[PDB]
């Protein structure tokens, strides 16, 4: 199809539509990308991601059309610790991606280690929220917790700095516009704080013209919970 | 989801989120659900369906709601002959639906012999456009072309004359409205020639919570094209 959209203003327990990877589990009316204990209390090294059954036709070659798309959606962190780590992230990728083998940690389920910076073996967009940047493991991040729009590789290509509020929920809209290449990124707190990232890329050389859709988070030594509560995606063909 | 749309204004051939079943197949940027030959002509004895690969939630008992739902789409049909077999079949059915054995010709590839006519045997809503009522093979059927809502029947609990205009499209627009529980129908040629037909039908006691949309066609020894030529649908659920 040209267009598809969906909305999640919740996720019930009784979900068809979803690919669960990993951990990754409906708890509470909200996806739990990393795994939690029978209190519901976040634990270490753990890696979840879920996507959209459905593929999305991003570009189509033979009609030199790309696709215009938004992903609006919440989620909340918790965890006990100073440091709670390591993020979540909204993710594009090729419709078989899987978790890659020792993506754990800061490499948020997305990146394999031997080619976590290499440009050339990714097939990836990401936009990140990075809550942990000890620069003794994480040496690729800015020192400072982050939003981060990824393009094949864990080192972001843009950055600014974020906020962390345990239990308060972010609402994010993503955007893409084929007109002027702008991927913008708008995220705001309730009281109104506010965050805006935006990076022009030409998403035909980076991704296939169909892909899947979906967030990834994972917990390595610290850990905290990932809670997407709420998620919308809609996207349309049009010709650029 | 709680609402899902999507759009084929046409049907490339690179087809990612489709199930094609029998004799089904993508040819000229169109849906042909019936085979044809090399030259392009309709053959006997064929059935064929198509259904998205995305499960729609049509109901849900937990919190009482149920789906409204728009399904817009054109089709037309062509044949040498002047009597076209079969017809082509919008449907809503289980999620895990197959052809049943032996539905072809005037049962449309959606019922099974020895159950077409047992409404406790069977579990699919479909609008039907039927071009063939031969009362020796096609007891069931009106003696006349007719558009029909069929509910766990081949035999249409309602039906309006119909007239079949070889090569032309036909645009068609079936709505459920989940307060009235009215099941509307209204398809037109671009002439402006209407054609209307409803039915009260209460769907949580028809169908499960989830199904799958799709369309259906065959053709037992006279023939016709049944071509799919674009698609629309959306649904949301409601409270009411
Ligand atoms: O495709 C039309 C029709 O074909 C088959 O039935 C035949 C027709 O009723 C007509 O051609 O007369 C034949 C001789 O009695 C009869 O077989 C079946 O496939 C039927 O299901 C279909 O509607
Ligand atoms: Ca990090
Ligand atoms: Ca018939
Ligand atoms: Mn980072
Ligand atoms: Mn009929």
């Amino acid at each position: 199809q040209d267009s598809l959209s969906f909305g999640f203003p919740t996720f019930p327990s009784d979900q068809k539509n979803l690919i669960f990877q990993g951990d990754a589990q409906i708890k509470n009316n909200a996806v739990q990308l990393t795994k939690t204990d029978s209190n519901g209390n976040p634990v270490a090294s753990t890696v979840g991601r879920i996507l959209f059954s459905a593929q999305v036709h991003l570009w189509e070659k033979s009609s030199s059309r790309v696709a215009n798309f938004q992903s609006q959606f919440s989620f909340s962190l918790k965890s006990p610790l100073s440091n709670g780590a390591d993020g979540i992230a909204f993710f594009i990728a090729p419709p078989d991606t899987t978790i890659p083998s020792g993506s754990g940690g800061g490499l948020l389920g997305l990146f394999a280690p031997g080619t976590a910076q290499n440009t050339s073996a990714n097939q990836v967009i990401a936009v990140e929220f990075d809550t942990f940047y000890a620069q003794d493991s994480n040496t690729w991040d800015p020192n400072y917790p982050h939003i981060g729009i990824d393009v094949n590789s864990i080192r972001s290509v843009k950055t600014v700095k974020w906020d962390r509020r345990d239990g308060q929920s972010l609402n994010v809209l993503v955007t893409f516009n084929p007109s002027t290449r702008n991927l913008d990124v708008v995220a705001t707190y309730s009281d109104g704080t506010r965050y805006e990232v935006s990076y022009e890329v030409d998403v035909r050389s980076v991704l296939p013209e169909w892909v899947r859709v979906g967030f990834s988070a994972a917990s390595g030594e610290q850990y905290q919970t990932h809670t997407l509560e709420s998620w919308s995606f809609t996207s349309t063909l049009l010709y650029t």
